[PDB]
């Protein structure tokens, strides 16, 4: 199939596909959110809050029409830590989002260090009793996962706790899948892809990076992506990453060869990730 | 403080002494593409590939640490008959030239991953894991630079969970981050500072050390293919453009530079990096 044809299918084969092929697991950290806001809405009278919550509504529920089982969207991460409670909150307690959940058949999940490094305040507890009644309140829903990482950058030190615990109480060590189960909730074998953006970085998604993981940085901040540039993402994962037959170098002719072997000689600086910073941005090159 | 030019233009000896000041002290930078290389620049049945590899591997080692690169992170072998391999990974530790490098520039030479369990119960495996040891007591002494090779090293959570089993049941109570990182790697390491990749953005095998500060690069050719400008393009984009200060002040830009940046991020198609394309059986970002 060729990319065209995959940009002109119904949602519902798209989604087929996807189900089929994969990703069944996308980590997407919304970003260059700040950005969006200062040039799509306007700063002193809309509200922060709510503008990107309904933007990251409308994306969530794009990646999961597009047939993606699980979703990691890392949250906070290592100004005021009280400022980025509001936030948070509203992913358990608003109404839309909630309707979201319910509709869509939504599990959501929380991992990180966030109950330590939230402050202790009766806000903070009160933000950390939202995670947990959500949780298990869509711990029913069974369509699709979501992943909120709240301190979600760094697991050694819980992972090392967690197999001591698990030591003494089951006798034995735990095995990779218990290790992940214990840190995330449940249990996906890897991420198979990260879609993130401006200068080329990825975090917040611990144990589950690979190889295999196909990776994308967007130029333009998260919020503005459409259906079109999400199909481009999965049109690359599902049928170039892993293209096959694998080159037979011994096959190809002279001039092919030649081509690629000028090619490389004569630009062998290029490199995807050096940027040119302008006006105070980074820009890649 | 500087243009690119000018970075690129600096005696070694001050690239160096900015590197050792701004980082990076940790790259990643597995060499990759290598079967295409040896197929664009040598002839299979005349040429030696284990030689021409290793020749260049040292080549690109000997410029890292020359450009002040306090440690490098080297994925060699990560998950054909995996005896195939065990020539390879054995030169890393027997080849008289490489050990002369490692004598002459200084280096402390590490193994990380799985291989003692991974490799072959063989007399030639367990060869190979005996000369790791050993390599790794005989540099020990070599103090100015730090070379890590990972041998299945892509996955660390049940050595993580054993090591912390273990170091809990002896050394008194959990281990600490750097005493995790310790345990897998042999040495300490805060983080990875950069990944320097090839071909379809992919990245591996620096389990414990990636962060949302590694920054990531991605080659277009083979990593033989590369010279000292194609390094400090990257060391250039590291050092002075990834975290430019200061952060842009989006209210005290023009209407001009704001409908710029405003028309390009709603212009379609919008530029993903890592959407690829291929042709003639190979994928081109
Ligand atoms: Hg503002
Ligand atoms: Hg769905
Ligand atoms: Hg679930
Ligand atoms: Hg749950
Ligand atoms: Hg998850
Ligand atoms: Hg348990
Ligand atoms: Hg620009
Ligand atoms: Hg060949
Ligand atoms: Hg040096
Ligand atoms: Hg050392
Ligand atoms: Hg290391
Ligand atoms: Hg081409």
């Amino acid at each position: 199939v060729s990319e065209k044809e995959f940009l002109d299918l119904p949602l519902v084969s798209v989604a087929e596909i996807v189900r089929c092929r994969g990703p069944k697991v996308s980590v997407f950290p919304f970003d260059g959110t700040r950005r969006w806001f200062h040039l799509e809405c306007n700063p002193q009278y809309d509200d922060y809050q709510q503008a990107a919550l309904r933007q990251s509504i409308r994306i969530l529920k794009m990646l999961f029409e597009h047939g993606i089982e699980t979703v990691i969207s890392p949250i906070f991460s290592d100004r005021y830590i009280v400022q980025a409670l509001e936030g948070m909150a509203l992913l358990a307690n608003d109404e839309e989002i909630l309707s979201f959940y319910k509709e869509h058949e939504v599990h959501v999940l929380f991992y990180g260090d966030y109950k330590k490094r939230l402050p202790s305040t009766a806000q903070g507890a009160a933000v950390v009793k939202s995670f947990d009644d959500l949780t298990i309140s869509t711990s029913s829903n069974t369509e699709h996962r979501l992943c909120f990482g709240v301190f979600g950058n760094d697991a050694a030190e819980s992972v090392a706790q967690f197999s001591i615990s698990w030591n003494e109480t089951h006798g034995k060590p735990p095995t990779r899948r218990e290790i992940i189960e214990g840190y995330y909730g449940e249990y996906v074998d890897k991420a198979d892809m990260f879609i993130g953006f401006g200068r080329f970085s990825t975090f917040d998604f611990p144990l589950l990076s690979s190889g295999k993981t196909s990776l994308y940085f967007t130029v333009a901040p998260s919020y503005y992506m459409t259906e079109t540039t999400l199909r481009r993402i999965l049109y690359d994962h599902i049928y170039l990453r892993h293209f096959r037959p694998k080159p037979d170098y011994s096959a190809m002719s002279a001039d092919q060869l030649n081509v690629l072997r000028n090619r490389y000689r004569a630009q062998p600086d290029r490199v995807f990730g050096v940027g040119c910073v302008h006006d105070g941005i980074w820009f890649a090159e």
